[PDB]
């Protein structure tokens, strides 16, 4: 064609020549569990669908051309419980991380969050950052029976003894969604709290730039996209009144990208059920950004 866009950069027939390895996570039990509206189970294939049409590879406006990075799709974790599918999820981005390549992966519910951070915890063993881009601090008690949920995956990583909570930020979090206990807790493990309004006081872009200097190397960035105001991205699992708007998380991406501390990156709770056209596009157009960094990364 005269235009390729990112559906040409899949030109390795194995997995080892890529550069970044996307992995699906097609489950919301998490979420449902937590009190949410089911759909996440259907992020992945939302966002494959629009991932096969998108993102123009040489981009004239950035001055970026991504036309020799390698992308590969590794299809969906496949289980028939959300624990197994967590473990496997953990031991899939490990092989990744383990080679040096980039592992991306694309929800599905917040929950996938905690095995992708102890596969990063075991690769780069008590040396790993971590930022949560989300709403809520996700740091929630599990259920009676010890179940885990959407809301508690950055309990599950602070309660590590390998991990430093001072190189955990909670970025874009929102105080009328956050309980005073929860503020507490992780400030009490030495982790740090970016709220909403103090992002916008800076810009994000510089905003994040702290942050990655607080995470430091070993960087898990984790991209939970209710943390965009539903204006722009209104199909997720809780819907945010206010929130980064689509172009800060266009900006924020594209440093992630160029961020060469940040080894992974996930990106949890789209909801086609909720809104199936806009927000995958969004969805999408976040990645392509994060793949246009990713190309000019020293
Ligand atoms: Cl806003």
């Amino acid at each position: 064609t005269d235009d390729p866009r990112l559906l040409s950069l899949f030109s390795a027939q194995r997995e080892e020549d890529a550069d970044i390895v996307i992995i699906g996570f097609p489950y919301d039990e998490g979420c449902v569990r937590n009190g949410g509206r089911a759909g996440a189970k259907k992020g992945p294939a939302a966002f494959r669908f629009f991932l096969q049409r998108l993102g123009s590879v040489n981009n004239l406006e950035l001055n970026v051309d991504a036309s020799h990075l390698k992308l590969y799709d590794a299809g969906d974790i496949t289980a028939s419980t959300l624990e197994e599918a967590h473990e496997k999820l953990e031991s899939k981005v490990f092989t990744v991380l383990a080679r040096g390549a980039f592992p991306f992966v694309i929800g599905g519910g917040n929950d996938q969050s905690a095995p992708n951070g102890r596969a990063m915890l075991r690769a780069f063993p008590g040396d790993v950052g971590v930022i949560n881009v989300d709403s809520h601090l996700d740091v929630r008690p599990p259920l009676q029976d010890g179940r885990v949920h959407s809301g508690t995956p950055f309990r599950q990583l602070l309660e590590e003894s390998s991990f430093s909570g001072k190189r955990f930020v909670e970025f874009a979090c929102q105080g009328s969604q956050c309980g005073a206990l929860h503020a507490q807790y992780v400030r009490d493990h030495q982790g740090h709290l970016m709220w909403l309004s103090e992002v916008r006081k800076k810009g994000a872009v510089a905003a994040l730039e702290d942050a990655f200097g607080l995470t430091g190397k070993n960087t898990f960035f984790s991209f939970d996209v209710d943390s965009l105001k539903s204006s722009d991205m209104p199909g997720v699992s809780c819907p945010a009144a206010v929130g980064l708007s689509a172009q800060e998380a266009f900006d924020m991406c594209f440093l992630a990208g160029k961020t060469p501390t940040v080894m992974m990156m996930d990106m949890s709770e789209l909801n086609p059920l909720v809104e199936e056209y806009r927000s995958p596009r969004v969805a999408v157009y976040m990645f392509y950004h994060f793949v246009l960094g990713f190309a000019t990364r020293p």
